[PDB]
Parts: structure tokens; sequence; C-alpha cells
């Protein structure tokens, strides 16, 4: 009838993963009655304009031979560094490979993805180049953008030795800095559910064509093996790359966060469901849904045109991982950024494990099978009205917890004891104009 | 002014490491304000009379060539198995190598140690033979006893990746079993502080003696390099091997535990100090102090006899480890044991770490900088009146905690709120005669 | 690779020479930072921790003499192995974790 302490702690760490008060770590309040070990991974990365030494090509040049550095095509990327640039970060719900960084000479119209599988995608300190025409980059082409994955190795090590897992919370902080008189730029951030699933794309086989012209050998096996079959199963994400441009995200989602570049960002990615069950680690190749070209059976056609129906393009990422289901995909854009910028990415990922017998995690187990329906219902309440992101320095929200959680905890059903906690009003998160008001109307003076 | 919950939990896990209620794991109550990860290692070993396949020689035979099995000198050890035997376990404060097991044909007069460094000391499943004359054993000698070390590998792995460590508690349980009509034997256990330190023994160099007889070569360098220098530094333990016989331990220490063999033992080893600071992992070669032979400058002598003064023998164990300082050394003896016995050794070692950045421990940290002076003062109170060991089945002591800890918590200073908790009387731990009374006079009926 | 220097107090040496005993009462270090305008970027981190040093001597090795006397009457052949392990000069050693002294 009242929210417990463990439920409140879980709610605070779920909504504010990188808050200063979040020191203790608590599990999901479902009373699973299983031996669990909760792991907290805090990582920091300093991303700036990469040098030539950490830049590789994804084209067919690096097909069999391993990663190849740029053959001093770095002059074009220096030309990029002449003017302002754009920096996209894309946080898919993958456990390792927490975010994908991408660098553009200028803001693109869409989050494009190469149709051919890239060769040797690079972890964060190294980058991989992609051409301007939306294809993989070989030496001598025109570079279009740079891409890298921010990888957590300890997550991989611990996921190997676990019966099951579930993501408890994840937050990404974007401390931005630039030289004086070069602080111009804008930051946008948005979360939305891209519910991926295990799917296989439709591919075609090859028909054999043998013409035996021998006097006794005249088989002439002209059989048509060119039928339509299913490819290897992959975990495909329905992220709308064509609608991932910053302006579309701002005008589509009301909780999207916009501010000046110097404010940075702080995205506490949120789950889209109220139940968070354990899952066995099942890494798979990740892919992203594209769009279809041939209408196929979308119009009255014949049998032969059934096969080439609305088959959506699947973009292989050449990255294997197991994803946290029902968790939002985040995307932030830094537009018009000075090329000599500096972004301190600080990611906190807290997730629960069921240890395997004889594994390392078995030495850190913790028996807290606490249960709290009120906390879960409050999270389901709050999911639809929290902002998608906050300024990087906006931690330790006063309204959270003793007011916001308390105010939202008595709507669920009528399971309420205290008559009235506090009236709740619609906040206005206008960081660009310095007219920010919280959920209770109290103003937010700038703390940074 | 009152003991907190965390302090009580730490006290209970420190005094009763293997109690059934000790499920949660808690750190030292000093408020260190450091990121810590507490690791609990529970290990079980089934020790019986070893077969010939797991028996190696420590003599000069296995000097360069690795461990050598016994060349069917196992007939003498079978002759040992004809009659009753003795089994000593020695728990030094070493973190890994939790205990040292030793098997004797009959009870020795002292805990002897070989003067020459043994070759390839063996972890528990294997044993190493030592001769009857207190020397290392080669094939064809007379076996005197068997020795092995019980090794914890996970402790080594976690100690590698740590800035600092401290031992929180350690308990050793000795579940004893034997065939029916072969349950005869006695068990003795005793703890005492053997405060080791980094010391180097006094050794001698070799003087060069060159006689050049050539017509032009007549140097004759007769210089005396045979001076007294210091050897390699080693962590030396002042354990009194000559006074480690069971009878001497029983008649020396009042809290020493004695019972029938079938009762087993349960030794919660205790610290000898009230402060338990963090220490960096600094593994070193372990050695044990012996006794001196030449009196040297203990009598009026000349300069030349200064060197051969009271130089105590140092027995190298050929084992490297880092020890937990200020923790008691435990020793248990099973005398007159049937050779076809079976001992289930169950060791629980809980210790705190400061994780190194990027290490495995960093994924299991837990921020509980709790402070409790009352708990530490109560431990300092209780150290001198708890029994050194209990019967193997004597867990979940009723008197502990809500009575014993409460009764002892109001002596420290006068920082007392409750007027009187419970009067405290002198217990009588007579397990041999079944006349056991606890700290409050309540009798202890046999639960096993 | 890098530059290193020690900040030395001579009066402390002079006064420590003429003293039976000493003890440190307190010590503070202030770091007033300045830079040209539009060049103020950077971060500062500070941490204290106990590195309890002690007088220790490292383990070193001696050199074994190898003399081959080939003379008709001189055939000593002192091949004695002086290459044993001994202790070096005692030094005050600090257990500061250099590998874990990175700012992060």
């Amino acid at each position: 009838a009242v929210v417990t302490a463990a439920g409140l702690a879980w709610l605070r760490q779920y909504l504010n993963p990188m808050g200063p008060d979040t020191t203790s770590v608590t599990g999901y309040p479902d009373g699973s009655a299983v031996t669990t070990c909760i792991a907290d991974y805090s990582n920091t990365f300093n991303v700036s304009f990469p040098p030539r030494e950490a830049l590789y090509c994804t084209g067919s040049s690096s097909s069999e031979k391993p990663t190849l550095v740029d053959a001093d095509n770095y002059a074009k990327i220096d030309k990029w560094s002449n003017y302002d640039i754009t920096l996209c970060v894309l946080a898919l719900p993958m456990l390792r490979n927490v975010v994908m960084l991408r660098l553009y000479p200028h803001t693109p119209t869409a989050f494009a993805l190469t149709e051919q599988t890239p060769n040797f995608p690079q972890r964060f300190p190294n980058w991989s180049v992609y051409s301007a025409d939306g294809t993989r980059f070989n030496n001598g082409d025109e570079p279009g953008y740079l891409q890298s994955y921010v990888y957590l190795p300890n997550v991989d090590k611990h996921l190997s030795a676990a019966r099951g897992y579930r993501l408890l919370s994840r937050g990404i902080t974007g401390i931005f800095s630039a030289p004086a008189l070069e602080t111009q730029g804008f930051v946008t951030a948005c979360q939305y559910l891209a519910e991926g699933s295990i799917q296989s794309q439709s591919i075609k086989s090859d028909a054999v064509r043998s013409v035996t012209v021998n006097s006794d050998g005249t088989v002439k096996n002209v059989e048509s093996s060119s039928q339509t079959v299913s490819s290897m199963p992959r975990y495909v994400f329905p992220l709308d790359g064509d609608n991932c441009a910053p302006s579309s995200l701002t005008e589509t989602y009301h909780q999207a966060y916009q501010s000046k570049a110097t404010d940075g960002f702080y995205m506490p990615v949120l789950s889209s469901s109220r139940d968070n069950p354990f899952h066995p680690p099942q890494p798979r190749a990740i892919a992203v849904y594209g769009s279809f070209l041939a209408r196929g059976c979308l119009d009255p056609v014949s049998e032969a045109h059934e096969a080439d129906g609305p088959t959506h393009d699947i973009y292989r990422l050449n990255v294997a991982d197991d994803v946290a289901p029902l968790f939002n995909t985040g995307v932030v854009w830094f537009e018009g950024i000075s090329p000599k910028f500096s972004l301190k990415l600080k990611t906190r990922t807290v997730l629960q494990y069921i240890p395997t017998s004889g594994s390392v995690l078995a030495n850190f187990t913790r028996h807290e099978p606490t249960y709290d329906q009120i906390a879960l219902d409050a999270a389901d309440r709050l999911r639809n009205l929290m902002p998608h992101a906050y300024p990087a320095a906006y931690n330790d929200w006063g309204w959270l917890g003793d007011l916001l959680d308390s105010a939202i905890s008595m709507l669920p059903g009528v399971g309420t004891v205290y008559n009235i906690a506090k009236p709740l009003i619609k906040p206005a998160w206008n960081w660009l104009g310095n007219k920010v008001s919280d959920f209770f109307g109290n103003p937010v003076a700038r703390d940074g």
C-alpha cells in the first residue's frame, strides 16, 4: 500500500542513473527469488577529431587483408576540419557497443546506412570511413563520414559467465567543451522505442546451367535453383534512419531535448514496458531495417512477382551483440560544432545477472528478493512525461523522488493512503531560452 | 551511542563466518569512503588418505626435473595405514594457501620444518613426502610425514586486480567422518597471534682464493670475501613449532578447544587488533622462524664471533603469498584417527578490495561507507573470551548477538543507553564431558 | 617523454640538521592557476591516499668468480659460484600505485 525503500531506490536509479546520490545499486523490484549479481559499468571516453593514424577504410580494399589506414586521403578530412562539423551519437539497446559515434562534415538529411556490409568496424579510439555516396570507402574515394563503436569489454566478459541477464538502467552523459570563441553549435536528443526482433531477409539462390554436349553426355541439366529463400537470422532494429534527422525528431517528439552545444546532454534511457524479465545471453548479428523499393504484391501481380514483393532492405552492421529488449533507442545530434571540439562521454550501465556456477559473478552475489508493485506502476506512470534528456550538468533534480515520485505514486489505482501529496503541473523544458520550469512550476536557474 | 545494523552484521560475520544466518556480506565499519568490492570465497575439500598417484618427493631427486611420484615406496605409507594416524591442519594468515594439511603416522613432539627448501610444494589434491629424520624425502628414504597446501585460485586472480585489500573474516570447518566402529580419536584446536614481519636471515659470502704461480703472474689475490650479509627479504612467521604439540597448546591456552574426533571443529579465526587498514597486494616468499644454536654474542666473545651470534634458523616454505596482518594463526590436531577417515574441510574467506580501474572487481563495487565505533570496540572486548573453536555442527549460537553482543556493547567506556542488558558469566566449554554451558549459564544439549 | 622536477625547501634542511627530533604538524599546497584569455580550458583532479612507506631493501644478485688457472703448477680452477641472492642498500620505499595513479 506504500512504496518500499528498495522500490524507491530502484526508481531513482532507473530515472536518474548518473545522479550524484545514486551510490548504492539495487535490483529490479519483482521478487524473482533467484541468486543475482548486479554489475555497474561506468566508462569515460574523450572523443575529438580523430588523427589519421586511427582512421580505417571499410571498402572492399580491406576485404581479406585486415584494416587499412587511409592512404593520406586525410587531406579531405582536414578540409572537413576547416569548417564546422556535425556529431551524431546513437545509443541502441545493445549491451556492449553502448553507443555509435558518427562524424559528418555537415548535418545529413537522414541517418544513412551502407547497403554492403562494412569491413572491420572499429571500436571507439579508431574510426572507419564511409563514402559521400552512401557506400563503403576505399582509398581514393570521397569520404562522407566517420563511424565508430564505443565498446565495453567487461560487459562481454561478464555476459559470457551468466545464465541470464536484464538491463536495470543506462545513462549517457555528453560533457561538451570547445576553445574560447568557438562555443557555437546546438544539441538535440530524443528517445524512442525501436522494437527489434529476430528476422531473416529474403535472398535468392543461384540456378545451375549445365550444357553437356558430349556424344553420350547430353544431360543438359537446366534446372532453376534460383528460388527465393531466407537468409541468416539477425536481430533487426526498426530504427527510422530516414526520419532520424534532428529537425524531424524535434518536431515529432514533445519530450525531445534541445539546447546550446555547451550544455551537453544527459540521456537516462528508459524502458518501454513495465515487465523486465531475465533473458539468456544470446548474441546475434545486428542489422537495421531500411525501406523497400519494388512494390511487388502491393499491386495486383502474377505468381512470379510474389517473390519480389515489399522486401525491406536490411543493413548489416557487422557487429554481434545481445540487446536489451523493450528499452528505448536514443539519438543525439551536435550540429554546427567547432571541429576542434572535445566531448567527454560518460556512460553508466547497471544490469543484473544470474551467475553461473563456478563463475566470477558467483563471488559477488547478493540476495535481495524485494518486491514492489507500486514502484513498477510509478515507472509505467512516469515513462510518458519525463524529458528525453537534460543538460549535462543537470543532475540531482530536486523535484525527483520526495515530490515527483510521491506525486505520481497515488494515481495508480486507488491504492492510496496519504490524501494529497502535491499537485502536478505540466513542465516547460525550454533550455534554449532559459525559461525552464519543473513539474511543480519552480524555476530552474542555470547551475553551469 | 548505539550499535548500528551494519556494525552488528559485520560483528556477526566476523565472529561467526560460517553461521547459517550470515547470508549478506558487509564491510569493515570504519567509513573508509573508498569504492570497495567485498568478495566471499567458500570452498570445500574432501581429504582422506592419499593414493600413491598423488604423492611426490621433496628431496634433491626432484631438484631440476619436476615433481616425481614415489617409486613405490608407498608400501611404508600403507604400513602407516595399518594403524591409527594423526592429521594436523595449520591455518596461517596467508590469503591464498588457506590451510596446510599434514599427515603423521603418530603424534609428533613438535611441528617440525625442513631446514632445506622443499622442491615443488603441492596443492591439496597432491601431497609431498618428508623424511622421518626431519629432512626432505627422496625415493628410498624413510617417509616421515605428508604435507599439502589448500590453494584458492580465485583469491589469486582477484588479488592481482586490486589496489588494496583487507581480510574481513575467515572460518574453517572440519566435518569429520569415519567407518562405523572406527570413530575413535581426539580433536584439539587453538588460535594464537604469530605476528610475522619482513625479515632477512644472516648468510655468508664466499672468499676468493687465487694463487697465481706464473713467472710474471704472481698476483695471489687471497682477499676474504667471506663476510656476513643479509639474504633475500622474506615474510617470516614466529610460529613456535617446538611448542605446537597438542598437549602444550591445551595446557597453555584456556580458550583452546578439545573434543572427540567425530565432533569435528569450526574455527572462526580472529584478528588481534582493533584497526584493519587496507594494504596493497605485496606477495613475498613465506618463511617460519626456528631456533638458534650458537649462542654467539650472548656470552662475552671477540669481534670474530659477533657474526655467528644468536642467528635464528629460517625455514623457507617455498610458497609466495601476501598475508593478512594481525590475524591469528590457527592449528588443529586430529590424534588417533582411523586411517580410512574422511574430512570435509569447508573454508569461508570474506575480504574487501579496492578495485583497480578497468578490472573485473570494478563491475561489482558497492558503496557502503558505514562507520560504527561501538562494533569495533565490542570486537576488541570479545576477542579475549570467545572460544578458539567449536564443534563442527555448532553454528547459529543462540547467545550470540541479541545477548552476547548486547551484553558486551555497554562496557566500552560509559557510552551506554540501556541500563542493564544481561549479566555475563564465565562459560565452561567442556565438550569432552558433555557439560557445556554458554556465556549466560544456559546448557548446550548436543545437536549432533 | 616528460619533464620532472623537485620543489626543494632549503631552510627545512638547515633546521632539520640541528634538531633532536621532529614531527610534521600540517602541510597544505595551493595551486593558483592562470592562463591567457581564451585559453582557460582544462580540468583539475586531486586525491589523497595513504602510501605507508617503510625501510626496505630490494633483492639483488652477486657475481660468481670464474678463474681458470692453466699453468703447469698453477691449476687451481676456482669455479666457485658467488652468484647468490643478497639484500641491497636499505631505502625508504613508498607503496604508491603508479599504475593506478591515472586521473580517471
